């Protein structure tokens, strides 16, 4: 029902094929099929129709035909029919789509003479070798993939062929792994950058497949992600083709002079929605609009496939006495290795973001007042505060909160920096190492000028940075932060659900949950516990095309259980049609489903009348027999599981905590430690509701007991009130 080639709708005007593509893509796929055919003839003859055959480390068997028709090729008999039926789709009417046919044949016949090259390969005589890669196992494709559908990889560039010279591929392929784009390299691009010594590999997501049909190692990983997070059944093509196009943001780069078996495995990639762009100059027939397009000038390239592709790039190389990478972020300075830290000790720090009037400021004011990191000896403690003021044609005031959580990000962002906490509380420290190399403070409001520039083009135009050391002055302006902080605080104070007409959706964990849907609401913050209302919002009026969208309140069916037929018809459009109906306030009946971040599981226990709760950090056993994991596995992944929910820890104390099934009050067992965590809260929440400011101590945690048997005497002890509800069964 999917009907893909939509998308190519428009690429040609009738009558106007570009002729001589499809001869050449109609002869090469020829080829390419007739290779593949005699090859496994001749396996056959060598090891008999029933011999093994397949690829290292793979749950798939040959993953694209294993994805876009469902064979699960183990023999070489089972490839017979396989190539038959390739053959009769490469059809000789010179249309669009058979050239896109012609292709799927060219991937097919890639992936079965890459599996009969497989039939020599044994791990004591690989033919495998450095710095190839060949086909890639599955754990890298979990590993890089799961980056590679979330986007946090930006995008993929499938490089066959050769650059021009050397030099011209080490300039566009230094551009591109410095964008973060991951590289599939086919054939003699890879000696070029190998002469040139940059390095590549697996680690650098620069995977030299090889040359030929080695091409094919990009399209069965790219269609193993399809198989393995998208979930999509074997044999679905078109759906396997439309998460390819919606998901894999990937492009081919064919350099160098072309021949026919290397076009065709382009009208592949053309095939399931890569737009291909060359170097080499094109009569117009042989182009296509948006995916078969000449850039001959080098300094443009890498730019058009970008923009053919729709990916959008943050990144910026910047002047920078330190390197800057985000595989930092998890670095620490033990407190052996503590150089100058900031804050904490009750030494003044603070942090903001600001918004400004135009013309009052310039752009790129980068200000380090009072003493800079020259004046102290190693294990030295400085007090520090900042500003970051931004101007933007649409700035708005609510963008603020949402930019100051990211400097945190932004300062672990180079080696040496460490920034842990928020606001008054920001724990700023520095390595001993990083001004041992010479970086001082400038270059790190630089940092943060250049990654605020980087990561909002749409709303920032004119931004600076200010910094502050002075002991004084520091508490001067961390007062005026605590003003700022104030004002935020208490428009979110007075926000309830009641108060918005709009929830909002998130969708960003679809990449590994795909039936999942989150509802964030004013008081039900999203399981991750990262996505408040507020942020779900800014991430809306800031990227409209987001993964964060508006929903209206529309078509109230239960006010109790808190279920609308706008919700009702978002998540099922957005679940695969697998989910029809959500209540907001319960978790006995159709509860909002979770994907498997959440930050905490509820269950309820009808042997205690009541609900269990236990946080991720938690590894005892739980009353229902299950540690946090085990539940997890069972909760996550999109799947609609009345008496279980996942959570954000601070929807324990929303007003809104499954109101419909009675709330705080039947909340029977949580760990100790979760209940200490959020002691405050409870009490507050529980207070309101008339429970006493004594009914965190009726909660039963593991040191009562880990089972329903132990800690029902303690509920009756107690007198916990859930005991006197209504079973929810
Ligand atoms: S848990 Fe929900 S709100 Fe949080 S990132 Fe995932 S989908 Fe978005
Ligand atoms: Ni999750
Ligand atoms: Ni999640």
């Amino acid at each position: 029902v999917i009907n893909f080639d939509q998308i190519f709708e428009g690429a040609i005007e009738p009558g106007k094929e570009p002729k001589r593509l499809f001869k050449e893509v109609y002869e090469g796929a020829i080829t390419a099929t007739s290779y593949a055919e005699i090859l496994l003839s001749r396996a056959i003859e060598k090891y008999g129709p029933d011999h093994p055959v397949g690829y290292p480390d793979t749950a798939y068997f040959l993953p694209v035909i294993r994805a876009f028709s469902g064979e699960e090729v183990r023999t070489l008999k089972d490839m017979v029919p396989i190539l038959n039926r390739m053959r009769a789709q490469i059809k000789s009417e010179l249309t669009f789509e058979n050239a896109r046919l012609a292709g799927e044949a060219t991937w097919y016949a890639a992936e079965i003479i890459e599996a009969l090259r497989y039939l020599k390969h044994t791990p004591e005589n690989p033919i495998v070798v450095p710095p190839w890669t060949g086909f890639i196992g599955d754990p890298v494709v979990r590993q890089y993939g799961i980056k590679m559908v979330d986007w946090t990889i930006p995008g993929e560039a499938i490089i066959i062929g050769r650059a021009k010279d050397s030099k011209a591929a080490k300039k566009i392929v230094d551009d591109l792994m410095g964008k973060g784009l991951m590289l599939f390299l086919c054939d003699e691009i890879i000696e070029q950058l190998l002469e040139e010594n940059v390095k590549l590999g697996v680690d650098y997501i620069a995977y030299p497949l090889g040359n030929f049909t080695q091409v094919v190692h990009a399209a069965n990983y790219a269609l193993r992600a399809g198989l393995m997070f998208g979930g999509i059944a074997p044999g679905l093509r078109d759906a396997h083709r439309d998460y390819q196009r919606r998901r894999v943001l990937a492009f081919v780069l064919y350099l160098g002079e072309h021949d026919m078996v290397k076009t065709a495995a382009a009208m592949g990639a053309i095939f399931t929605g890569f737009p291909v762009i060359t170097d080499q100059p094109l009569p117009e027939d042989k182009q296509i609009k948006d995916w078969f397009i000449s850039e001959p000038d080098y300094d443009k390239i890498v730019q058009t496939a970008l923009e053919v592709r729709g990916i959008k790039i943050t990144s910026i190389d910047i002047d920078l006495p330190i390197n800057f990478g985000p595989a930092f972020e998890g670095e620490s300075i033990r407190k052996g290795d503590m150089h100058v830290e900031f804050g904490g000790g009750k030494t003044p720090s603070f942090e903001l973001v600001r918004m400004v009037g135009p013309d009052e400021i310039e752009d790129g004011k980068v200000e380090v007042i009072g003493p800079d990191i020259d004046s102290v000896e190693p294990g030295g403690r400085l007090p520090i505060g900042i500003v970051v003021d931004i101007y933007g044609r649409k700035m708005q005031e609510d963008f603020e909160p949402v930019l100051e959580r990211r400097i945190h990000y932004f300062t672990n962002y180079g080696e040496g920096f460490w920034h842990t906490a928020q606001r008054d509380l920001t724990w700023v420290r520095i390595s001993k190492e990083a001004f041992a190399k010479g970086a001082r403070l400038k270059h790190l409001g630089q940092l943060l000028y250049a990654k605020f520039k980087q990561e909002f083009p749409s709303i920032v135009d004119r931004v600076q940075v200010t910094i502050y050391t002075d002991e004084q002055k520091v508490l001067e302006l961390r007062e005026i932060a605590r003003k700022k902080y104030a004002e935020r605080d208490a428009r979110l104070r007075e926000l309830s659900d009641e108060a918005v007409d709009t929830y909002y959706s998130c969708l960003l964990c679809q990449s590994f949950a795909p039936t999942h849907v989150c509802i964030v609401s004013p008081e039900r913050v999203g399981l991750c516990g990262a996505i408040s209302w507020l942020d779900a919002k800014a991430a809306y009026e800031i990227n409209p095309n987001g993964p964060n969208q508006p929903i209206p309140k529309e078509g109230l069916i239960d006010p109790v259980k808190g279920q609308w037929e706008s919700f009702n018809e978002y998540i099922y459009k957005n679940s695969q049609r697998t989910i029809e109906r959500m209540n907001l306030y319960t978790i006995m009946e159709y509860p909002m489903t979770s994907c498997g971040c959440f930050e905490a599981i509820m269950a309820y226990l009808p042997e205690l009348n009541g609900f269990m709760i236990v946080n991720r950090e938690h590894s005892g056993m739980t009353p229902i027999g299950m540690t946090f994991s085990t539940l997890a596995g069972m909760v996550g992944g999109g799947t609609q599981t009345p008496g279980f929910m996942g959570i954000g820890k601070s929807y324990i104390g929303s007003r809104k905590f499954v109101k419909a099934d009675g709330g705080l009050a039947r909340v029977v067992w949580m760990p100790k430690d979760l209940k200490e965590q959020l002691r405050s809260i409870i009490e507050e929440r529980a207070e309101e509701e008339g429970l006493g400011r004594d009914f965190i101590d009726k909660i039963a945690d593991e040191t009562v007991g880990t089972t329903v048997d132990e800690v029902l005497p303690f509920l009756e002890e107690k007198g916990h009130p859930a005991l006197s509800m209504e079973p929810l069964l």
